């Protein structure tokens, strides 16, 4: 079983493995460059190893030092989104298992796809700049030379010099701070990550950060203006951690902190070890969007302990995590809620499959990313089709109690390892040996390798979903003279979640007549709702139903925050509506330079500009 990572240009794990990274760098806001040395302790896996290749992307290399002497290295031609391979000539051939340290002096480009540099005006405080990284999937190579593949796991230590007024934090345990001996206007923050991790989990943030403790092993960090709101919004964090520990085994990372980033953070959450990054769009005021914390917490087992070997097997990370996530919510709020969320996930899968096309390669559970930018293939498929498969197996094999026994042994079995779908499947068969008959009823080829919706849809309790569907159907089948019958009391017994699902169901049948949409605003006043998931769906419904009043509202939401999940579909809907098309494009052209590099690239592609 020889498997290569087609998204990486580095020497594979079968040739050599990075065991540790000692990073020493300075964050230069005036130049928007990170400069320093990356000392990689590498272990040869081959006899007579004389060179090796690392991934790099828009990096400027000053020199490479081994045994205190500069050595030869060469940068190959850039290969689009993969960057440029860096081949290093070892000064002395290595035997199998020999380890050496390679010190690389480098500097990042202001354009690094792993970073977003924000001016003071783009922050809450308005006085200090801010920097944040986002390495998943393959952007770590845009910060430092490395074997940018999740098939290799390393520990790391780091020293980061930053303006003394600011604070640095990383996906690691804080290991002290001191004034920078080479520059008194700076402070050096130190970090240590003793647990081997794939490099996509390396993370850094530098800004005017403050903290507040919200649990025995949790601090929430953000700019001062957001601290109080965040402490409240995420107060269930420790109870979610305890439940996750009960599902996957002991939490091995020490601390579990949360960092609430500026509005341009591209995801709802990112499971960086010891410090989960989250979007400020989660600050609904009622803790209603907390499934995102449950999800990132779950990656502490599925994703960070047991890791997908290559991005072709991404579903292993997300599928199991969404499955654990819904179990935490099920324990906190009831089995019927778990089913409600499961069913909602299926609807999101329908949307993705419909958007790409039912035969499209990106709708396969296991995808082949050779020549495909992972940012482009990213969708809800690995999450929901992966979740649907596990939920299907759960029902097939005897229920949640039994399948949760499998998930815990799976984590235990593959801790600190990087695996493929076959490893997963092999273990599933081993664990459920007394039920191979049942496992053999599964159409494996269709589930794992065929595009479109899964061959089978799991059974779902519909208790909580029914009222959402009923109301959605009343609006869709209503004619003009039925509009008067709608009234605020329709929403009387719906939770924010059900309100959201009601909108999701209606959005699947959009457009609705303009008159229906105006009436909906008249009786439900959806424009007043600040919950970002609800606002997102409501505005999409308004724009697709061609209500010009919603144009400025949609443009505003699309630009004041940058969570891709919201910004991309909003710009896309605005561009597809002829009345807002020109302004959408113009708005994008205008904000482009100040957006997240990756998000700007994807929106540009979606709008067919550039
Ligand atoms: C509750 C979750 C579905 C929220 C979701 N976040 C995730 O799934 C994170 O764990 C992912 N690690 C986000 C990600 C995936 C691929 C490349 C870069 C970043 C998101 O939408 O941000
Ligand atoms: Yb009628
Ligand atoms: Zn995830």
């Amino acid at each position: 079983p020889e498997i290569v990572d087609t998204c990486s240009l580095a020497s594979p794990a079968s040739v050599c493995r990075t065991k540790h990274l000692h990073l020493r760098c300075s964050v230069d806001f005036t130049r928007r460059t990170l400069t320093g040395t990356a000392a990689l302790t590498v272990q040869s896996q081959e006899d007579n190893l004389r060179s090796l290749v690392l991934d790099t992307k828009d990096l400027t290399i000053e020199k490479v030092v081994i045994n205190g002497q500069e050595v030869k290295y060469a940068l190959g031609e850039r290969q689009s989104y993969k960057g440029s391979p860096m081949e290093i000539s070892l000064p002395i051939a290595l035997s199998k298992n020999q380890e050496i340290v390679i010190e690389i002096s480098f500097e990042t480009s202001p354009k690094s796809s792993a970073l977003q540099w924000l001016t003071p005006e783009q922050t809450s405080g308005k006085e200090h700049p801010y920097l944040f990284s986002q390495c998943q999937a393959i952007h770590c190579r845009a910060i430092l030379p490395c074997q940018d593949t999740p098939s290799v796991k390393l520990t790391y230590t780091a020293e980061v010099s930053v303006p003394k007024e600011l604070v640095a934090l990383m996906s690691a345990i804080r290991d002290g701070e001191t004034p920078d001996p080479e520059d008194p206007s700076r402070k050096i923050y130190k970090f240590i990550q003793k647990v081997p991790i794939p490099c996509y989990l390396i993370a850094l943030v530098v800004g005017a950060l403050e903290s507040r403790q919200i649990g025995p092993r949790t601090l929430v960090w953000s700019e001062k203006e957001q601290v109080e709101k965040s402490a409240y919004e995420f107060s269930e964090t420790e109870s979610m951690l305890k439940i996750a520990e009960d599902l996957g085994g002991p939490y091995v990372w020490g601390q579990y902190d949360l960092l609430v980033l500026p509005p341009s953070f591209p995801y709802g959450g990112m499971e960086n070890p010891c410090l989960t990054f989250v979007t400020p769009t989660l600050l609904a005021g009622d803790k209603s969007l907390s499934n995102v914390i449950a999800h990132e917490i779950s990656h502490s087992w599925t994703g960070n302990l047991v890791t997908n070997k290559t991005w072709d097997h991404f579903w292993l990370n997300e599928g199991h995590t969404v499955y654990l996530e819904r179990h935490i919510c099920g324990r906190l709020f009831g089995e019927k809620f778990r089913h409600f969320n499961a069913l909602g996930g299926w609807g999101e899968l329908q949307n993705s499959v419909k958007t790409f096309g039912e035969t499209h390669p990106f709708t396969k559970l296991v995808v082949d990313l050779t020549d495909i930018d992972p940012n482009v293939a990213y969708s809800s498929v690995p999450y929901e089709k992966g979740f649907a498969l596990l939920f299907y197996l759960e029902q097939l094999l005897g229920g949640p109690e039994i399948f949760l026994g499998f998930l815990k042994a799976y984590v235990e079995k593959f801790s600190y390892k990087s695996i493929t779908t076959d490893d997963w499947k092999d273990f599933l068969y081993s664990y459920f040996k007394d039920k191979v008959d049942v496992l053999n009823q599964v159409d494996w080829n269709a589930w794992l390798y065929s595009p479109g919706l899964p061959p089978i849809k799991p059974n779902y309790d519909m208790t909580l979903t029914n009222a959402c569907i009923a109301l959605s159907q009343r609006w869709i089948t209503a004619k003009e003279d039925d509009l008067n019958s709608f009234n605020a009391t329709d929403l009387k017994d719906l939770s924010s979640h059900q309100l959201n699902e009601f909108l999701a169901q209606t959005l699947q049948r959009a457009p609705l007549p303009l008159g229906h949409i105006k009436r909906m605003q008249e009786v439900y006043n959806f424009n007043a709702i600040n919950n970002s998931e609800i606002r997102f769906r409501w505005l999409r419904l308004c724009i697709q139903s061609k209500w010009e009043d919603a144009i400025p509202l949609a443009l505003k939401m699309a630009t004041e925050q940058g969570r891709m999940k919201f910004t991309r579909p909003l710009f896309k809907d605005l561009a597809a509506f002829d009345k807002s098309h020109d302004q959408a494009v113009r708005t994008y052209q205008e904000h482009k330079a100040s957006m997240h590099p990756v998000t700007a690239m994807l929106v540009g592609k979606d709008l067919k500009v550039d």
